[PDB]
């Protein structure tokens, strides 16, 4: 995340970080069995780790679940991001509390002007690079789809939203990916791509995660 706040410890509970021998995606945890992150973020061996603020130490409210079973969207496509979504079964049941907490699934879908909160372990320059020990975030409006789609001709589908600000110094960034945009208490985003950081002209962009209501639910319901 570049421009944005430390969040503070386990003040985004439903913030997940992958791990698979060091933090290299985000998720979003949507029940005490499953996490959704961006398919792009997929590999074998993931362990989950909930209830992180600094993922270098060992704090006290961790809990480090490996990952029975990963699902990527079955539209997936790896060269133009779209359906960039997946699914990630733990093991073992999250034991759920203040701390370690689902996000609900949206209803509908989020309107442009709407604020969420993106969140993440990635990267906090535009230009170089430096890696946060500890939870950052960034509150951000959703874009209209006419604006994101100037920003990036031939490239945003129907299952892609832009999340920032025009002017440059506010967005996420690379290790955010697969890491929630929330909206009013529900999962609108996920982080999926852009070009560079914080570039002017250049937002964030998102998963459109209420397109996948049905096949997540469908999907947790038979797995
Ligand atoms: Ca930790």
């Amino acid at each position: 995340i570049v421009g944005g706040y430390t969040c503070g410890a386990n003040t985004v509970p439903y913030q997940v970080s992958l791990n698979s021998g060091y933090h290299f995606c985000g998720g979003s945890l949507i029940n005490s069995q499953w996490v959704v992150s961006a398919a792009h973020c997929y590999k074998s061996g993931i362990q989950v780790r909930l209830g992180e603020d600094n993922i270098n130490v060992v704090e006290g409210n961790e809990q480090f679940i490996s990952a029975s079973k990963s699902i990527v969207h079955p539209s997936y496509n790896s060269n133009t991001l779209n359906n960039d979504i997946m699914l990630i079964k733990l093991k073992s049941a999250a034991s759920l509390n203040s701390r370690v907490a689902s996000i609900s699934l949206p209803t509908s879908c989020a309107s442009a002007g709407t604020q969420c909160l993106i969140s993440g372990w990635g990267n906090t320059k535009s230009s170089g690079t430096s890696y946060p020990d500890v939870l950052k975030c960034l509150k951000a409006p959703i874009l209209s789809d006419s604006s994101c789609k100037s920003a990036y001709p031939g490239q945003i589908t129907s299952n892609m939203f832009c999340a920032g600000y025009l002017e440059g110094g506010k967005d996420s960034c690379q290790g955010d990916s697969g890491g929630p945009v929330v909206c009013s208490g529900k999962l609108q985003g996920i982080v999926s791509w852009g070009s560079g950081c914080a570039q002017k002209n250049k937002p964030g962009v998102y998963t459109k995660v209420c397109n996948y209501v049905s096949w997540i639910k469908q999907t947790i319901a038979s797995n």
